[PDB]
Parts: structure tokens; C-alpha cells; sequence
């Protein structure tokens, strides 16, 4: 089913799960066994992150197919970095021809943690251009989401400019958005309020990634642009050499985050799930949301 | 200044304060000494609650004039209960001719000790009818707000019906709304999300009243329609006969609420302040907003 339809129809919050390209063949098989086990949670949709510069272009199409053949609903991530417009359109075509009904249109990061993005010579610069391409070619026959940033893209000059750019991307033809991970719910609620004042009505699903390793904080702050609230940071610093303690801290924090989001009427939660980590399923189990 | 203009031009949250009709002449002078002291805080606007059934209709106009003469910006509350349309229109005209630029258009509750609202036979039935009068008769000469109910008016059939009627009130000509008091921030955030999905973009300011006595809970739940979160209700139940402890519980609860609302970038906070209670001042001190 199209995500826009799942959202309109829901009997309760939609839970979705995003995984990562596996590192080796054993890991790939283990990921697909995990997806099979994940039916226990009745996921609204599942995805695997797309390699930013197109490194996974063939594998990603085959993964979308394999997800569908397990009876799960794939959200196909697609980026524009490192790829020509023709190359992007070819991958898009292969997803849709495969029966994919749901696309997440993304830019991609610049490589190796560089601050400044440079498009491929015959490529796109902005996710909005890929949203518009999808609509030009497929109209409403697919559902299209994009990324939202409650705390702003790191490269944006202000939250106000970042919101204007989000509105422009919505206007290119998004049906929904999924946020960047965050640890401070107030920043998600603040972004929703800015969106409301700007006349944005589409569903905006919070993205949650429980902290599972202390080493993650550098990526979360430097790449993702997420802030770590005082109390959480202090607990992680105090236990930074104890991986078991860190996991429990991250799960407990995410449980409290998700409980408040649900009480605040979110349409769903999108869980960023490291392939070998049980943390996101632990969060749903602790909230009593395992069917 | 018109509240619509203050909101558009704001550089940080607007803080507003609502007091109550004084009970005797010394209480009246004491209230105006409190308002004089409040000037240093630079509130965006201040108000005194309009008495049930028109009981303060002349005093309220004089009080709005006295607020102006202190250099403060009055918000004039005006209800329709227990008064003819012509009477309401007369008080409205007195406010406008006093130089009041800001009106809060309200229905009013049924009279003390009655549970059913019945309009005056030649009066208005809904706040939206007053909003419409103001727009027809004064247009942009005034800025008009209305009440919003994150947890629904008690007498509404459902939250969906409540929101539809809120939307109709907005459409009649609101520039902003101020919420009913609440104790669970998630219900405020949830209301904003429902409003966003219904295409309501006007500023909606949270109303906060710290719990100062156990006896208040009856009014808060039965008349105001607010829910009391379990942990708060537990603490209060245990300390009913310790007023000092109840004040501390209420103040701390309100501090934590407001800290999160401010982190969520609300356009302002509206404090319901009993004239002789230090609770609001204590909240502002604990937040670092007042010395
Ligand atoms: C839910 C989710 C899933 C993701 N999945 C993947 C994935 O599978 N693969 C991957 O590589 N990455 C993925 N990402 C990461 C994403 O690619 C990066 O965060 C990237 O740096 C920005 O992508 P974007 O689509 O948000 O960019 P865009 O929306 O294109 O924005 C890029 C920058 O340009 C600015 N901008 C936009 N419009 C204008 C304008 N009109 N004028 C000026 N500036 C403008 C924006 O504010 C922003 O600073 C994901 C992110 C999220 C939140
Ligand atoms: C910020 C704030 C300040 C206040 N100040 C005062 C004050 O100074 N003095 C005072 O007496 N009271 C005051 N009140 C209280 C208010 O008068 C009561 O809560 C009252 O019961 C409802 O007033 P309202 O304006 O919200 O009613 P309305 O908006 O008129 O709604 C009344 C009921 O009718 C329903 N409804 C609305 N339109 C329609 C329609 N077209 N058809 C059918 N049903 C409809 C609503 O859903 C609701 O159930 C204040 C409340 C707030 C939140
Ligand atoms: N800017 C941006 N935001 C994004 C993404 C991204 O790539 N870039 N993601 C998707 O595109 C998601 C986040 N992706 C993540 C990928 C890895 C780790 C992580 O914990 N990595 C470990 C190292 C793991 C390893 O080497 O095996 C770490 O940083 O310690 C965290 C988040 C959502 N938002
Ligand atoms: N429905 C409704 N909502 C409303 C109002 C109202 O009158 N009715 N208010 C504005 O119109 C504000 C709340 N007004 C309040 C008025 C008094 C007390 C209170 O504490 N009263 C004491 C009695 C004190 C006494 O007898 O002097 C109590 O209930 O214990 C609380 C809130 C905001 N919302
Ligand atoms: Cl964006
Ligand atoms: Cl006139
Ligand atoms: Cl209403």
C-alpha cells in the first residue's frame, strides 16, 4: 500500500524501520532473517538506506524486490549525490517497475564528512528536484516522502531558512516526511509548530535512533546535526566505557521519548535500526506495543 | 500595539498575564501595584478576567483604561453570557473607544452552580458570533483572540467536533488563540498537531495556571476540562493539608511544563495568575526570567 493511504487509514500509530547496507554476505542474510522476524511487530513499511553516491544502486533494487517477496512493504530510498540525472531516473524506473509504490527522495551527504555539497556534473543538486521528477513521471501512482530536520540541516544558515527550504520541497510534491533523528522531543514539537505556522499540513513522522554506542555521538552531532540533551549526555559520559550500560541508557531514553510522542498524537514513529541491534524492538516491547 | 503585530514582529516568546476581578478597594489597589511592578518584565499584554454574566461590564472598561495608563498593553476579555447582543455591542464599543486594540472574544460559562449553558433570549450563543460582530463593525481596528481547548470543552460531544467548532471560530476572524490551562504538555502538542492537519495556522498560545491549592482540582477538571497527570495527582492527594507543599508541587510542575514549551519555541506563554498568589512569580524566577 501507498504510505499516504496507510496514514489516512490507520487504526493506530504506524511503526516503520530503516536498516543499513550489510557489510558482508552473512550480514546480508542475517538482515533478511531480521526482517522476517520483524513481521512480529507488523511494520507499516521497511527500508534499507541507499549508498549516498550510488554505491548500492543495483543491490538496492534487488533488496526492494526481496523485501516485497517477504510480504513487507518497501520504502525505497533514492539519493541524487554522485549520480547523473539519467542514472537516478534509471534506478527510479527499476524500483517502480519492480512494484515499489513508496519512494523516499533524498539528496545524500557530501563524501567523507566534508561540509560542502557538490552535485555530479550532469546531476541534481536538491532532493526537491527528485521529488519533482517522480511526480512528472508517475504522478500520484506512487507515494513520495522526504527528509525533515527539526534541528536544521548542519549546512543551513538558520532554522527559518531551513523551514523555507522544507516548504519548497513539500511543494515539489511530498505526501509525507520523516524526520532526522532527535533526542530532545521539544525540538520535534517546535519544528511541527514552525511547519504549522508555514501552512504545512502533510504527515511528518518522527525518526528515532536509540543510542547504542558512545562512539555514535560524533556522527549524531557532526553529521546528523542532532543535539544531545544535558541529562542524557551526562549519563552517557559517566558510563562511556560500559557498553551494556550505554545500551540501557539509550533504550530508556528512547522509551520516554516515544511515550510522549505517542501521547502527543504522532501518526507513527520511524525507527533507525542498526542491522544487528535489538534496541528499537526493545523500545516497542517496553512500551507494550509488541502485538 | 495589536497582538497580531506583536506576534509577527516577535523576537522570542511573548509573555502575558491574566488576573482576576479584585474583591474590595484595597485588593484593587494591591492588584494595580502588582501590575505596576510587572512593567519591568515587559509583558506583551495583560488582562483582567471579565466577570460572569456581565457583572463587571463597567469596571472592566475602567480597568482596561487603568492598565493602559500604566503603559501596559491591555487585552480586553468580553463574554456574551447573560447579556443581550445590544449590551455586548455597547461594552465592545466602550473598549474600542478607550483605545483598546486587543479583544478576547468569549462565550462565558453558565452561572455559578449551573451546568448547562443557555443564551440570553436576545443574546449570542457562541463566541464566534461575537468574533463576527467585531470583524463586521471594526475590521482591522482591533486584533481578536479566542479560547482554544487542547482537551476539548467539557460540553463538546467529541474532540473532532470541538476542533471543527474551533476552526469555525478561527474562520470568523481570529488573529490568535490562547488555550485553556493544561497540565500535560503532550495534550497541548497533540492539539497543535490536530490543528495543523485541519489547516489552522494562527498563533496558539499555551495557557498555564500553576496548582496552588488541592481545592482547585474540582474546578480544573469539571469546569475547565483539564486532566491531571497521574504523578501530579498522586503528590497532591498526599499533601492536600500541607498548602506550602501543594504550592511547591504546583510551582515545580509548571516550571517543568514551561521549560519544555519554551524549548519547543512556542510563540508565547499566557499565565493565569491569582491576584494574591506568588506562584507565577516563583515560576518565572525558577526559569531565570525574573531576578
Ligand atoms: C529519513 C531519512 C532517511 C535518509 N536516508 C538516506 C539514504 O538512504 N541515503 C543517504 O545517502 N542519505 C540518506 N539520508 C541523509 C540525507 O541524504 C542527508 O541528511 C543530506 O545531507 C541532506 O539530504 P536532503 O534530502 O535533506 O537534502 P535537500 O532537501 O536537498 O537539502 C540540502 C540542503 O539544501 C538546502 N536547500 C534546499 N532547497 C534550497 C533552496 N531553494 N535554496 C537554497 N538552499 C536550499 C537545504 O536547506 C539543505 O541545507 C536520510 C535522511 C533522513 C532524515
Ligand atoms: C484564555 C481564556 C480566557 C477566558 N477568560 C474568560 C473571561 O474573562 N470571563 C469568562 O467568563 N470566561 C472566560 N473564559 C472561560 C470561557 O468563557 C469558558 O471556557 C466557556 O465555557 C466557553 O467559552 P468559549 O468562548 O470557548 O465558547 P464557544 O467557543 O462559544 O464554545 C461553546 C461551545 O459551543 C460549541 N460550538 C461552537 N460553535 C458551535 C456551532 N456553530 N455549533 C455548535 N456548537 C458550537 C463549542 O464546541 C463549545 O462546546 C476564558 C477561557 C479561556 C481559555
Ligand atoms: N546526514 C545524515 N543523516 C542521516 C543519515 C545519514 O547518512 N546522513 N542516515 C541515513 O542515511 C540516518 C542515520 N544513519 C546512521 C548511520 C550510522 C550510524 C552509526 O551509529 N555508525 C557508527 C559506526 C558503524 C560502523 O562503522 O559500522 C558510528 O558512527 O559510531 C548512525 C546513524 C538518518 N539520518
Ligand atoms: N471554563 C472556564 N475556563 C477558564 C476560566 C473560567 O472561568 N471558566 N478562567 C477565566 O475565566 C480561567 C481560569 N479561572 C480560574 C478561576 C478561579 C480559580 C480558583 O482557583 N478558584 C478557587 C476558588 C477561590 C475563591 O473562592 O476565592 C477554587 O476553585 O478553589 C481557578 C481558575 C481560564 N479558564
Ligand atoms: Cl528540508
Ligand atoms: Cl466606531
Ligand atoms: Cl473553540
Amino acid at each position: 500500500m501507498k504510505i499516504r493511504d496507510l496514514l489516512k487509514a490507520r487504526r493506530g500509530p504506524l511503526f516503520s524501520f530503516e536498516f543499513f547496507p550489510p557489510k558482508d554476505p552473512e550480514g546480508e542474510e542475517a538482515l533478511f532473517r531480521t526482517l522476517e522476524e520483524l513481521k512480529a511487530f507488523r511494520p507499516a513499511f521497511v527500508s534499507i538506506t541507499y549508498g549516498a553516491m550510488g554505491s548500492t544502486r543495483e543491490r538496492s533494487v534487488a533488496w526492494a524486490q526481496r523485501i516485497q517477496s517477504l510480504g513487507l512493504n518497501p520504502l525505497a530510498h533514492l539519493t541524487v549525490a554522485g549520480q547523473s540525472r539519467k542514472e537516478v531516473a534509471e534506478v527510479l524506473h527499476r524500483f517502480v517497475e519492480s512494484g515499489v509504490e513508496n519512494l523516499l527522495a533524498l539528496r545524500g551527504d557530501p563524501p567523507r564528512g566534508e561540509r560542502v555539497f557538490r552535485p555530479h556534473p550532469e546531476g541534481f543538486r536538491y532532493a526537491a528536484e527528485l521529488v519533482a521528477l517522480i511526480r512528472e513521471r508517475y504522478g500520484d501512482r506512487v507515494s513520495v516522502g522526504g527528509a525533515a530536520y527539526p534541528e536544521g540541516h548542519p549546512e543551513s544558515e538558520s532554522l527559518e531558512a531551513d523551514l523555507r527550504h522544507f516548504k519548497a520541497k513539500v511543494e515539489a510534491g511530498l505526501d509525507f516526511a520523516i524526520t532526522q533523528l532527535f533526542f530532545n522531543n521539544a525540538h520535534y514539537f517546535g519544528f511541527l509548530e514552525r511547519a504549522r505556522r508555514a501552512g504545512i499540513g502533510i504527515p511528518i513522522l518522527p525518526g528515532i535512533m536509540p543510542v547504542t554506542s558512545y562512539r555514535q555521538l560524533r556522527r549524531f552531532t557532526e553529521v546528523c546535526g542532532a543535539s544531545i540533551p544535558g541529562p542524557l549526555l551526562a549519563k552517557l559520559e559517566r558510563h562511556q566505557d560500559d557498553p551494556k550500560a550505554v545500551l540501557e541508557i539509550g533504550v530508556e531514553h528512547a522509551v520516554r521519548q516515544v511515550a510522549e510522542l505517542l501521547e502527543a498524537g504522532v501518526e507513527g514513529v520511524h525507527f533507525y535500526t542498526l542491522n544487528k541491534s535489538p534496541a528499537t524492538r526493545m523500545v516497542l516491547e517496553r512500551l507494550g506495543l509488541r502485538p
